[PDB]
This record gives structure tokens, C-alpha cells and sequence, in this order.
């Protein structure tokens, strides 16, 4: 069973836009403590992991863990109906064939009620995140977006190099090249702008501009993105929600991978 | 002869945008009491009927019913010059080859004067609207636009079902389906939001999302669209003007038609 | 050597957008009194001539005339990083292979430093502007833009006819035709709106709508464009800068040329 309704349909429409783009399907599933989901591009280098806590729903009941996959573009079309304030109510029975998305106006005039035929995925969820990542930084999300779009002009691969007290994005391509370089610092004038960074061992990872571009669409969800990198493992970029989060595990380039 | 000038060129540029899109040509023609026009798509299921009363012109003289057809996209290009406030003056002689559209600034500096070569249509105007339509409703135009765009995401055909005190748009397609359902109601707090509906006999008509999408572009002309449906006849959607109107007669789907 | 930094990176990003579009390459070069540049489309009828005085830089040193060519689209990509306020510093050594464009935030956090591989052009600068042009006019730039976009709807060639106290743009095409006509006049209420025009001999020149469309993108640089026409010579359209300018020499149509 499943019955969950958000206050503002925007929140759910915001989140889904965050990965609607980098993955073809998403296998959603509700647990007693909230909703979670996961997706992997066909290119098999990008993993999307989502969690919306109960804390984010005005009503929520998942009395029996219903797993349900579905095409994202199809889900986005149904979410276009959005109304970003008028109540969105996910509804899905015990063993569903389609999830019913129900929007209702502030009164009872509009019964916008869509049903989206679910997909069929042979659920193989992955737990690849790890305990210790070589380096860990965070920074204003939009600062990060700029850097990622910018450098992706020059090259198809952005290189993220982290050394002691120095974070350096560098794109080197054909027309030329360029590199943004930032340093950790505080700002109690609005601490959520200060660049936090710990580095257990300096790291140098190169990723695909393509994918990174997708990963920054989660910026419309948080004030600060957090990036953790590991030499022997996909880097974990994350954006926090009011209860829950949205994380993208991107596999660093071998020479391919991106 | 013909000499008609609107106060704000916007009004005429607004109207023409309303059907510029769903028809290839329009056969314009002036009568002593105003200007009227009609168009039918090549697909032969959509009829556009327009009427701009004298009441809407600052000057108007049609001393001898000049019928003049013309391509819409071509007319739209000439209307792009629009200036939405600066005086547009339609001018066309007794037996014209082209209509002269003249814009002049608030003084005499700008003589924007275009001439558009008329087309040649063997005028066969149609009077297909009828006395009694099975059901009749009206509603905020934008409410209607939403419903039409929305449902057209799911399907290529929107179905409009009208029963006692229940108006229900339903699109059922491949990714899934969905239906908006509204009920008649008043609102003296701004009566032009209240949903008026009379139903002599309940009706169930299915149309083409494609066409309906075009029909809602007339929303930029009125606060409320009016829809009248008939079992044995094209549905009449209309948008009222300050003297005159703009109506689209769309032929309900057999299985084809849209 | 070369080291020049603008206060607001916008100014340089504004200028380059002005011709980024109508030319493939630009051969930049610094002289003791400022920076200048020139470009010619492959179509060989449009010349772009630029000059940014020292007066427009917060710092400037060109101790040895370094000529450097470069692709514009590539330059525009690097200028997208723009930040329109944060300091852009052009840097190029004595005999460069690439120009380094350096943006820095208001503090020292962001070292956006790009390098653009220069091109290789066998510099043949042209001095084709002349002493006396048959007619000379100026007018609000945006007034001019309108006229140029408008008429380019009807035709592929705009004709500029200048007679005593009458400036008349006329496009005559297939769907029809149209002509804007203006007259010289003063306005001490904001003199920079008054249409200045001297005519030593009346002129009638026809140009390519295509090119003229490009020439008006320099409007985002000045309040008034200035057009000087000559029977036996490319017309000179210009936009003035705070020290310097931007001029486009367009070759009038023979029947071809545009």
C-alpha cells in the first residue's frame, strides 16, 4: 500500500527534475520511515540515490513496502501538471501496475488525477557508498555550477584536484583550457557560503563534463553541494533536502568513464 | 473601399495570433457594421470565425464590401512590426490586390507602411453554428488551457464528457492517463471565475489534443472561454472581444477527425 | 607583452558579442594608445573595426605591439565565464601562442584563469574608410534596429535611400513590401534621440538584410548608431564606446554583395 501527500507539489516536482535527465528509469520504493529510490544510467557510470523522509510529507502511510519502477520522462510529463502549491498525493496499492498521482486545488473544484503505468525492473539496489572517502569538500552549490558549466565549454572532461588547502577544477581542451581554484574559508556573516574541506590524502580525479553537468541540476534543491572523492571509488556528490537527500555517484574516468 | 484604424495595434495583433497557427489562409471581408473573417484548416475539421465590431475602431469606413483573403504567417510577419500602441490602419481599395497596413508613431516621424499581396480564395463562407447545442459551459479561459495542455501530455485525444452538474476532461494514453473534473459553482467575489453550465442532454465528445491546443491560444483575448457541444455537430469554442468575438468550430472525432 | 584589465568584464564581453556572429576570426593587436582589431567575413563584404582606448582600462601595458588573432566563437565561450563585474585581465606575452584571460572575484577565492590558443592570420589590415561620404546620418540605435529587423521580414535586401531632409528604408519582397520613412529633427528634451543628417549628394544604396541584422547587434553598445553612405564605397555604420568605437563596413549590393 502507499499513500503519501506533500504540502506543496513543488518539492516533489523539484526533486524529480534533479535527476530527470541523467537516468532512464527509477525504481522507487517506500519504507516505513520514508521514500527512497535509485537509478543508474545505461552508460552505467552514474547512480542516483534519493531519500525523502516522512518529515517531508503531510500524510504518509506505507504499511507494506511497495517497490515501483517507472520511466522518468513519463513521470515528468505527469508532474508538469505540478501546480507547485496544490496538494500532490502519491497513491499506489499493495501490488501496483501504476502509481496514481493526485492533485487537488485548495477546495474541491479540481480533481487532477493521473495514473502512470509502472515499469518492470528486476530491482538490484546498490550500496556502493563507503565509510572513508580520501577528501571531502562542500561549497555553495551555485559556485559549483558555474565552475562545472564553465570548464565544460573548453573540455569534455573536468579534472578535480584536491591538495592541502587547495581545491582546483581544471578543464584542458582543444580551443584551449582554464582552471578555477578555490581555498577553504569561513564566513560567519552567512556561514552557508564558507568552503569546508578535509583531505585525508590528496586526490586527483577526472570526470565527464557531460555527467557533471547533469549532477548540478540538483542545485535547485540545496544551498550547498557536498563532494567527496576517493581514488578507488565513484565520487559522491550530494544535495541535502529538508529530511532526506539526493546523491549522484559518478564513476571517475579511467580515460573513458567520465 | 476600406479604411479602418485601431487605437492600439495590439488588439489586432492579439486577435490574429489567436488563429495564426491553426489555419493556412483567412478570407477577410468588411461589412458596414464591422469586419469579419473565416478560415478552415486543410485538415478540414477546424473553422475559425472572427468578428470585430465597429465599436473597436477609432475610425472605420467600408463603403463597399471588399472581400480579401491572405496568408496568415505573411500577415503575422507584417504584424510583427506591431508597436502594440502606435496606430495600425488597415487600408484597402474597392478591388484590391493587397491590403496596406499602416502604422504611424504618436507624431509624424515613423511612417511604417507595409503592403501585403492578397491571396485569391473562391469565397465559400460557412454558417454551421446552430440554435441548440446539447450542452453549454463556460469557465475561466486559463483554467481551460491548463486542462487542455495537461491532458495532451498523456494523449493525442482529449475527451470532454458532460453530465448533470459534472464536467470531466479525460485523456487516456500510453504512458498512462488522467482526468480533470470540475463542478459548476458561483463566486460573487469575482463572478468571472464561476463555472456556468447548462445541459439539455448529457454529451460525451472526443477531440484532437492537437487542435484543442490551437484553440486555447485565443485565451490571450478573453477572461472566459465558452464551450458548447453537440452530439451531431462540431463543438463551438469561443472567446469574446470588446465588440465581436473569435470562435473555433472543431469537428469531434469519429475515431479520426480530432 | 600585454597586460590589460577592464573594471567590469561586461564591457569586453559586451563588445565582443557585437561582432561575434558576423566574422569567423579577428586579428587583435595592441598599440601604446589602446587596443584595436579588425575582421572580415569569408563572404568578404563585411569589415569589423574596433578600438578600445586606454581610457577604458583600469590597467594597461603594451610595451611592444603584440598582434594576436583568434576564433571568435572560441573567444565567446571563454568570455561566457564573464561574471560581468569581476575583473577581466587580458594577458599575452611578447610573442604569444595563446592569450590568457584572467577573471578574479572581488577577493582572492576565485582564480578563473583561461588560456585561448591564438590563431594564425597573415595580418593584412585594411584602411578603407574615407574622408567624404555622400550622406551622413545618426539616430537612436534601437530605432534603427527595429527598422532593420522589420524590413528583413519582407525581404533579403533593405534599401536605404537618402534625399533632402528624408531618410527612407524600404524592403520590397515576395509576400509584399514596406518602408519606414523618417525626417531629421531635434529634441532638446533628450537630444540623444534627435535625428542628425547631412547630405552632400542624395544617395540610394541597397544592402543585405542578413548583414544589416548582424550590424545592429552593436546596439547593445551605444545610444545612437551612425550611418554614413557613399555611392562608390562600403557604407560605414558605427557605434561609439566610452573611448573607442565599433564600426562595420558593409559593401553595398551590386545585385549580389548585400
Amino acid at each position: 500500500m502507499l499513500e503519501a501527500k506533500f504540502e506543496e507539489a513543488s518539492l516533489f516536482k523539484r526533486i524529480i527534475d534533479g535527476f530527470k535527465d541523467c537516468v532512464q528509469l527509477v525504481n522507487f520504493q517506500c519504507k516505513e520511515d520514508g521514500i527512497i529510490a535509485q537509478a543508474v544510467d545505461d552508460s552505467r557510470v552514474l547512480l542516483v540515490s534519493l531519500e525523502i523522509g516522512v518529515e517531508a510529507f503531510q500524510e504518509y502511510r506505507c504499511d507494506h513496502p511497495v517497490t515501483l519502477g517507472m520511466d522518468l520522462t513519463s513521470l515528468s510529463k505527469i508532474l508538469r501538471c505540478g501546480n507547485n502549491t496544490d496538494t500532490l498525493t502519491l497513491i499506489a496499492d499493495n501490488t501496483p501496475d501504476s502509481i496514481i498521482l493526485l492533485f487537488e486545488d485548495t477546495k474541491k473544484d479540481r480533481i487532477a488525477e493521473y495514473s502512470l503505468k509502472l515499469m518492470d525492473i528486476d530491482a538490484d539496489f546498490l550500496k556502493i557508498e563507503e565509510l572513508q572517502y580520501d577528501s571531502t569538500l562542500s561549497l555553495p552549490s551555485s559556485e559549483f555550477s558555474k565552475i562545472v558549466r564553465d570548464l565544460s565549454q573548453l573540455s569534455d572532461s573536468i579534472n578535480i584536484m584536491i591538495t592541502k588547502e587547495t581545491i582546483k577544477f581544471v578543464a584542458d581542451g582543444d580551443i584551449g583550457s582554464g582552471s578555477v581554484i578555490i581555498k577553504p574559508f569561513v564566513d560567519m556573516e552567512h556561514p552557508e557560503t564558507s568552503i569546508k574541506l578535509e583531505m585525508d590524502q590528496p586526490v586527483d580525479l577526472t570526470f565527464g563534463a557531460k555527467y557533471l553537468l547533469d549532477i548540478i541540476k540538483g542545485s535547485s534543491l540545496s544551498d550547498r553541494v557536498g563532494i567527496r572523492l576517493s581514488s578507488e571509488a565513484p565520487a559522491l556528490f550530494q544535495f541535502d533536502l529538508k529530511s532526506g537527500f539526493l546523491q549522484f555517484f559518478l564513476a571517475p574516468k579511467f580515460n573513458d568513464e567520465e
